[PDB]
């Protein structure tokens, strides 16, 4: 187990902090993404690669991997 | 134990879970509008029919295609 | 860490800050004002309130089961 | 040591629990009546006393009929 | 311990507490009279004199008569 | 616990929710409207900026290191 | 290790709610300083001393120390 994941490309996230981790597959989930981009809380680390998985922490704050959601679990290890 | 596996690869992390609650009764589908309102509602059905509601510490109210009972012996 | 409160329905203790009787509060006050703010959950599924539940980030939760056995439940 | 039963079967969670004080002092006396207005009261003292204030994280009030002292031993 | 007498039988959990600070500077005594009127100061000195200004996570304002690096001792 | 950024500055590892790049381009208005409103801490001290460390209470920490090397200097 | 620290002329902070400790040079702090003073979540423990180490808590108390930053993180343990 470690404290921090590696979502991709360097970029790291606070296991501790992590609420859920979902896929785009959904309508209310675009809402939540362009309600983060609006307010400023969203963290685009796909860097450039197609969204895989959805990272929403406790402060708000959303986050967008190029991994897979059980591939973000996983790396908890 | 940390990571809880909700239905269809959603994850949801144990320690921030306030409650889990039957969709049956119409107090709770309330809830479920008020989290659209507040932009808060994370569906996790992947289009099935919602079996638990799952609240947490943020307010976010996250919906899960599985029983209240499977997601709390799933920790 | 999870109680169960009554037909499923589970809490997790780590967040509870109180569980009091309805006999011992303004509690229709504590509860009208939980809805008020979006923050009700009824657990009681039909039942009689009989244990209310205050957490942390201010939800309110009603338990159709007594207090005291909630907390034993621990 | 988790929780702990203040009065009449009420429970008060102990890692929630930021002061416990005494009465007879004007400012807490403002913050009873200010959360006796705000709603977070919760009043465990039916009557016959009130020894100790609870203060608990989100700002909820507690009042119960023994001393501080002996709400501290009940850990 | 988890608790800490600071005077008089009032109890403190020491996971809340963000700092402990002398009242002897006029900064400190801002934050005072703001907590006073926002109602969220809390006299625990029985009366005697103010000698330690607790300052917690709720952003309440304790003030205690006993010394703060005594407060600090009565952890361990 | 505490994580030194670079040049004596150091940061409580338990508050922190990510580290990321300052190449991905959102960040720049996260930076902007950290600096714009006051929560903004400028730590590379002159040298150019290496991690941008993002923490619970909406501040934005900009740091001359690595993510991985503040991630790794954990132990 | 312990639960509080010895700022300076025996004011306190507990380490569990510090997010970070940083040198007085940067400018874009003694905004935060500036911020912090009028707006009443200010401490200022440098008893009329040179300030050599600004910390800041969760709930966004800003508090001033005398002592340099590494000083404040090994005093710790």
């Amino acid at each position: 187990m470690m404290k921090f994941i590696n979502i991709g490309y360097g970029n790291m996230v606070s296991a501790a902090w992590i609420i859920t981790i979902v896929s785009p597959d959904s309508a209310p989930i675009k809402r939540i993404i362009q309600d983060a981009r609006e307010k400023g809380k969203l963290v685009d680390a796909t860097h450039g690669r197609r969204t895989r998985a959805v990272i929403i922490t406790d402060s708000d704050h959303v986050i967008l991997s190029s991994v897979q959601p059980e591939t973000v679990a996983n790396r908890l290890y």
